């Protein structure tokens, strides 16, 4: 992989590598000068030569040709793919250049949460963009802070004596959504497993089928991370996740516990869980009812926490849609002149 990129390398006799932006399971994204587009800077994703990622990359291109044709102005803030190509048998996708991820900024800002007026603007653009997928019979399936990128990443730094550390604040918190490698059409085959551990919806964990709603869950989880600076679901393990869900959101619905073919996770009608074990005590300590995480009782926090609660509905049918989410009172303050 690194054998196929170094600063100075030229790709498709067009793109000159100046910087690695970041790496991942997929491969790496590099910043390039495009010599045949007036020296415009672009991001190029170089995909690991594994069929798994090869397949993912190829569908990502078909989804983005679709989204780009449907929204040529990029009004719904999906990342714009400019073109793609092959370099030593690795698939390469060229995008408009974006800054670092909402995850990166949190991490670099000392794992501090975003301030609320930024969460509102970011939550809206995430909901508008992902709803545009939902309007076009697509589910992203893999929403997480890492896959939400800032257009501009520039920030001011200032010492907050409220928290006794230096705090970084975005100038422009505008975001776009990336990684359509896992995006599935309503008419296409649905994988048994989708989404990253912490942002997996309960319908997905319990193998009850999934669709647009499994995205709304993930967003719910994103907005908590932004509010706190850490996930409220810190775990790799499936059963542990449901146990944390139970402590924060309350008991799983009767019908979902009934219908699930993953009966490994249940003992009659309750989660098969020794609360007095390694994972057990950890959950009792690390989790509490959702509303006990609110840092303020200010009206603006409660209306955010009402949306998060609506997004974390256990039943995907009842679960608020993003068309409704965009109407929620939390966003009234964006629409005031
Ligand atoms: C530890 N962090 C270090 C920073 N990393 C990082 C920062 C900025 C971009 N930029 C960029 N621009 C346009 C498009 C894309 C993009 C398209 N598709 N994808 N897919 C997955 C991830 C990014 C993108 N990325 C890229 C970076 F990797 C992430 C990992």
């Amino acid at each position: 992989m690194h054998l196929i990129c170094q600063s100075g390398d030229v790709l498709s006799a067009r793109y000159e590598i100046v910087d690695t932006l970041g790496e991942g399971a997929f491969g790496k994204v590099v910043e390039c000068i495009d010599h045949k587009a007036g020296g415009r800077h672009v991001a190029v994703k170089i995909v690991k030569n594994v069929d798994r990622y090869c397949e993912a990359a190829r569908s990502e291109i078909q989804v983005l040709e679709h989204l780009n044709t449907t929204d040529p102005n990029s009004t719904f803030r999906c990342v714009q793919m400019l073109e793609w190509f092959e370099h030593h048998g690795h698939i390469c996708i060229v995008f408009e250049l974006l800054g670092l991820s909402t995850y990166d900024f949190i991490k670099e800002n000392g794992f501090l949460p975003f301030r609320l007026d930024h969460i509102r603007k970011m939550a809206y653009q995430i909901c508008k963009s992902v709803n545009f997928l939902h309007s076009n019979k697509l589910t992203h399936t893999d929403l997480k802070p890492e896959n939400i990128l800032f257009v501009q990443s520039d920030y001011t730094e200032a010492y907050n004596p409220k928290i006794k550390r230096d705090e970084r604040t975005l100038i422009n918190p505008d975001i776009k959504v990336v990684d359509f490698g896992s995006a599935t059409y309503d008419d296409e085959h649905h994988s048994t497993l989708v989404s990253t551990r912490h942002y997996r919806a309960p319908e997905v964990i319990l193998a009850l089928g999934w669709s647009q709603p499994c995205d709304v869950w993930s967003i719910g989880c994103i907005l908590i991370e932004y509010y706190l600076g850490f996930t409220v679901f810190p775990t790799h393990d499936s059963k542990e996740h449901l146990a944390m869900m139970e402590r924060i959101l309350g008991p799983l619905p009767k019908h979902m516990i009934q219908k699930t073919r993953k009966r490994k996770y249940f003992h009659h009608d309750r989660l098969d869980w020794d609360e007095h074990s390694s994972a057990g005590r950890y959950v009792s300590r690390a989790c509490k009812p959702l509303k006990e995480f609110m840092l303020s009782q200010d009206v603006e926090h409660e209306r955010l926490f009402d949306l998060i609660q609506k997004m974390l509905e256990y039943d995907p049918a009842k679960r608020i849609t993003l068309r409704e989410a965009l109407k929620h009172p939390f966003f009234d303050l964006l629409k005031k002149s």
